RNA sequence: GUAUGCUGGAGCAGCCCCCGAUUUGUGGGGUGAUUACAGC
C-alpha cells in the first residue's frame, strides 16, 4: 500500500512508468509545463493563482530531476530514499497540490453529487502511491498511466470510485496519439477523422449499448477548419489565445503556430477572406460553415467565398434606405437598426410579457431537473440567489470561494459563509434563514428556485422589470451602434443555401447524401445504419432529428478525409487500402511471409500504432512468426501488443530480483556519493561471459523501454543468465 | 465548441420554443447575452 513496500521485482509497474516517462522527456523534454498548462489555455478561468503559475514556469529542471531520480529509484533493487522526501517548501509539492485540487474541482463539478474522497498525494514530507501516479502522469500517454493505476490503485472493488479517482490522477497525461514522425499534418487529420467517425453517436450509442466508443464531442467545425483552409488559400480563420480569476481570449488571422486552436465560440467562428482590394472578416455559424463545405466540395468554393466576400458590400447599401427597402432586405439587419427606422418596435408591456414567461420558464425547468443537473449548474443557480440578494456584489474572490464550497460538498463552510455576508449586512436575515432549514445542494437548489419563481410570478410591477433586466440606462449613440456593426458583421443564416439552393425543395441532409451518391466517391459512413437512426421512435421524436443532421456531417467528413488521403504524396496514398468498413496497411519486416494490418472501424481510435513502424514489425515477426498477408488489429493486440506487455513484466520482474540477488549473494556496496549500484557494475560481478552479459544489458533495456531492439538469440542468452541465477519466469517467448 | 463576480452596447450570429417537416426551415416568436466589444 505505501510506496515504501515497493521493493526489489514489486517495483516493475514504476520501472515502466518512469521509464517511458524519460522515453519521452527524451523526445520532449517540455512536458511537465506543456501538461500542466494544457487545459488552461482553453479555460478564460485561471487554472492557477498568480504566484503557482510562476513557480510552474521555473520547473522544467526541477521536475526532469525528480523525474530521473525517481526513475532510478524504481530501475534499482536498492536506490537512497530521499528522493521519495518533498518538504512542504518543495515547488513540485505546490505544483502538484494546486493542479490536484483543480483536477478534482473538475471532475465534481461535472458530477449531479460528491460521493467519494481523493487520495493525498503526500502523508508528512512524504509522496503517497497516488502521488507518485500523479507526479509520472505529465510525462505518459492515457494508456501508460492507466496501466500503472490498474497495477497499483487499492480502489478497484468501487468501480465508480476507481474510475474518478483514475480521471482526476490521469488529468494532465498526453492523447495516446501524442507523438509522431509524420511531418504532413493531411495524415494526421485523415487518422483524427476517421478515428472520430468510428466512435458511436452519443445518443446511439447509449440506446444500443447503454448500461466502439462512444462519441462525446462534436468535431465538424475544426476539421472543416482544416478542409477549407487546406481548399482555399484566400480564407484564413480566427486562431484563439487567452492573455492572462479570468484571461482574456484574443481573436488573431496568425497560421505560424500549427498546433495553436481556432476560436469557436457557440459554434460561431471568424473568418478572413483575402479577395480584390483586401481582406473582409466575417463571423460564421455552424450553419454557413456547413454549406460552404457541401459547396466546397462540389467545386463551388471560389463562387460561394465570392459571395461571402461581398456580404458587406449589401448590408452597407441597404444601411442607407432601411426605411425604404425591400422588407427582405431586413434579414441582413440587427433589431437596433430596424427599430430605430420604427421597424418591429414592441410596447414596453410586450418586452416586460416575453422577459417575465422566458425567466419564469428557466426557473420551472431548473426546479424539475434538480436530481439530474451538475454540481455546477446547482451551485451557480444558488449563487445567483445569494448574488442578487447582496448590498455589493460578489467580487471574484467571493464567487470563488463559495463556488467551491458548494461544489466540495462543504454546506458547513458554505453556511459560514453566508453567516459573514450577515454579519456584514450584505444580505439580510431572511436570505441567510432560508437555507438554515437546508443540508443538501439539492435542498439549497429548489429553496433558491421557489424564492426565484414567488418572484417573477407577482402582478408585474417597477422591481419586476428592473429584476429581468429591463431597467438598464442605454447611453450609446445609434451612430457608434451601427459603425460597431459594420467592422463585426456576422453571415445571416440560411445565406448560402438561398445563393445556391433558392428553389431547392431538399434539405442539407439530402443535398449532402445526393453529392455523395453522384459525387464519385461512392463512399459512405462504415458505422451500421442503425447508429443513425432508432427504428423504434417516429422519424421526428428525441434523438431522432439530431443523428439524421450528424449523418450529413459525418458523410461531409468522410468527403474531407477522401480529400485528404487523395491530397498526400502518392507513395503513402498507394501502401494503404482505405474500405468503407476498414484500412489496412503494410507492416515492415517479416521478410519471406510479408505482412499487413487490418483494422476495423471500432480500431481506428488506434491508428497511432503506425507511428511506431519499427515495433509493429518487429512485434508481428517476433509474435506471430507463422502468419503471413493480412492479419485483423484485434490478433496484433491480443497476440502481439498484450503478449509483449505480459513478457516484459515478467523481464522486468526478473531483471529487479537478478540484482537484489547479486547484490546481497555478492554482499556489494554503493560509491561513496551515488545512489544505486549501476547494473553494468552488477554484471561485472557475475560469473556471465562477455556475449551474455552484452545481450543481458540489452534484453533489460529493450524491455524497460518497451521496444524490440534485440535479435531471438539475445533473448536466449539474457533467459540463459536468468536460469543460471535462479529467476525463472514463464517467458513464452520465443514463438513456436 | 464550460454564463466562476459586476457595469454598459450588440441577439445580423449562436441557441431554444411554436408551427412545418424523411427531419438543420430566409416560416413565426424568444433568448435577464454566449461576446473578433468597451469598462470596474
Ligand atoms: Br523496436
Ligand atoms: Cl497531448
Ligand atoms: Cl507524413
Ligand atoms: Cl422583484
Ligand atoms: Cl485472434
Ligand atoms: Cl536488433
Ligand atoms: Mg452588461
Ligand atoms: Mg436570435
Ligand atoms: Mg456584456
Amino acid at each position: 500500500l505505501s510506496i515504501d513496500e515497493y521493493q526489489g521485482a514489486r517495483k516493475w509497474c514504476f520501472t515502466i512508468a518512469f521509464n517511458k516517462a524519460l522515453v519521452n522527456r527524451d523526445k520532449n523534454d517540455g512536458l511537465f509545463v506543456e501538461s500542466l498548462l494544457r487545459h488552461e489555455k482553453y479555460s478564460k478561468h485561471d487554472w492557477y493563482d498568480e504566484d503557482t503559475r510562476a513557480l510552474i514556469k521555473c520547473s522544467t529542471q526541477a521536475a526532469n530531476a525528480k523525474a530521473e531520480a525517481l526513475a532510478n529509484y524504481f530501475s534499482a533493487y536498492r536506490h537512497s530514499p530521499g528522493c521519495l522526501t518533498f518538504t512542504a517548501e518543495d515547488e513540485l509539492r505546490t505544483i502538484m497540490e494546486r493542479a490536484y485540487e483543480r483536477a478534482i474541482f473538475e471532475c465534481r463539478r461535472r458530477e449531479t453529487e460528491v460521493i467519494i474522497e481523493f487520495p493525498s498525494l503526500f502523508e508528512g514530507d512524504r509522496i503517497t502511491t497516488a502521488g507518485v501516479v500523479f507526479f509520472v502522469s505529465f510525462f505518459v500517454e492515457r494508456r501508460v498511466l492507466d496501466r500503472l493505476y490498474g497495477a497499483v490503485s487499492g480502489l478497484k472493488k468501487n468501480e465508480g470510485q476507481y474510475k474518478l479517482t483514475r480521471k482526476a490522477l490521469s488529468m494532465y497525461c498526453l492523447k495516446d496519439s501524442r507523438f509522431t514522425k509524420a511531418w504532413d499534418k493531411r495524415v494526421l487529420l485523415f487518422r483524427d477523422i476517421l478515428a472520430q467517425l468510428g466512435r458511436i453517436p452519443a445518443e446511439a450509442y447509449e440506446y444500443y449499448h447503454g448500461e466502439n466508443p462512444k462519441r462525446h464531442k462534436d468535431k465538424f467545425i475544426e476539421f472543416a477548419l482544416h478542409y477549407l483552409e487546406a481548399q482555399h488559400s484566400e480564407i484564413c480563420f480566427g486562431r484563439r489565445h487567452i492573455v492572462r480569476t479570468k484571461g482574456k481570449v484574443v481573436v488573431d488571422f496568425s497560421k505560424k503556430d500549427e498546433d495553436q486552436s481556432y476560436y469557436i465560440s457557440k459554434n460561431n467562428v471568424i473568418v478572413r477572406i483575402d479577395k480584390n482590394a483586401g481582406p473582409r472578416s466575417y463571423r460564421m455559424g455552424l450553419n454557413e460553415l456547413k454549406y460552404l463545405v457541401l459547396l466546397s466540395l462540389q467545386g463551388k468554393g471560389d463562387d460561394a467565398i465570392a459571395k461571402l466576400y461581398r456580404y458587406r458590400q449589401h448590408v452597407e447599401n441597404i444601411l442607407d434606405v432601411v426605411k425604404v427597402t425591400d422588407k427582405d432586405n431586413h434579414v441582413f439587419l440587427p433589431r437596433f437598426v430596424l427599430e430605430q427606422h420604427g421597424i418591429g418596435r414592441k410596447a414596453f408591456k410586450q418586452r416586460i410579457d416575453g422577459r417575465v414567461k422566458h425567466v419564469r420558464g428557466v426557473w420551472e425547468k431548473k426546479k424539475a431537473a434538480t436530481n439530474e443537473m451538475t454540481l455546477h449548474e446547482k451551485a451557480r443557480d444558488i449563487l445567483q440567489y445569494v448574488n442578487e440578494n447582496c448590498t455589493r456584489s460578489f467580487n471574484p474572490g467571493e464567487y470563488n470561494r463559495l463556488l467551491v464550497c458548494l461544489v466540495g460538498k462543504d454546506v458547513e463552510n458554505f453556511q459560514a459563509g453566508l453567516k459573514r455576508l450577515q454579519l456584514a449586512e450584505r444580505i439580510d436575515g431572511r436570505v441567510y434563514s432560508i437555507f438554515a432549514q437546508t443540508s443538501t445542494i439539492n435542498e439549497m437548489h429548489q429553496v433558491v428556485c421557489d424564492q426565484i419563481l414567488n418572484r417573477l410570478c407577482r402582478i408585474g410591477d417597477q422591481k419586476l422589470y428592473d429584476y429581468v433586466g429591463l431597467g438598464k440606462k442605454d447611453e450609446i449613440d445609434y451612430k457608434q451602434k451601427v459603425a460597431w456593426f459594420k467592422e463585426h458583421i456576422s453571415i445571416r443564416r440560411g445565406f448560402l443555401r438561398k445563393k445556391f439552393w433558392y428553389d431547392s425543395k431538399k434539405g442539407f441532409a439530402k443535398l449532402v447524401e445526393e453529392h455523395l451518391e453522384s459525387g464519385g466517391g461512392q463512399r459512405d459512413v462504415g458505422l451500421d445504419k442503425k447508429y443513425y437512426h432508432i427504428d423504434a421512435i417516429g422519424r421526428f421524436e428525441g434523438a431522432n432529428p439530431a443523428l439524421y443532421e450528424t449523418l450529413a456531417r459525418d458523410r461531409l467528413c468522410l468527403m474531407m478525409a477522401q480529400y485528404f488521403l487523395g491530397s498526400v504524396r502518392k507513395e503513402l496514398g498507394n501502401k494503404i487500402v482505405w474500405s468503407n468498413d476498414s484500412i489496412e496497411l503494410p507492416v515492415e519486416g517479416s521478410v519471406g511471409n510479408e505482412k499487413s494490418i487490418v483494422f476495423s472501424v471500432s480500431d481506428y481510435g488506434k491508428l497511432y500504432v503506425l507511428d511506431d513502424a519499427e515495433f509493429l514489425g518487429r512485434i508481428c515477426e517476433y509474435f506471430m512468426p507463422h502468419e503471413k498477408g493480412k492479419i485483423r488489429y484485434h490478433t496484433v493486440y491480443e497476440k502481439g501488443f498484450r503478449a509483449y506487455n505480459d513478457l516484459q513484466k515478467k523481464c522486468v520482474e526478473a531483471v529487479l530480483a537478478f540484482e537484489e540477488k547479486v547484490v546481497k549473494a555478492k554482499k556489494m556496496s554503493e560509491k561513496e556519493g551515488a545512489h544505486y549500484i549501476d547494473f553494468r557494475e552488477i554484471l561485472a560481478q557475475t560469473m556471465c561471459k562477455e556475449a551474455e552479459k552484452t545481450a543481458v544489458n540489452k534484453v533489460a533495456r529493450a524491455f524497460f523501454a518497451h521496444h524490440l531492439k534485440f535479435v531471438i538469440d539475445e533473448f536466449g542468452l539474457f533467459s540463459d543468465v536468468m536460469k543460471k541465477y535462479g529467476i525463472e519466469k514463464e517467458w513464452k517467448f520465443p514463438v513456436k
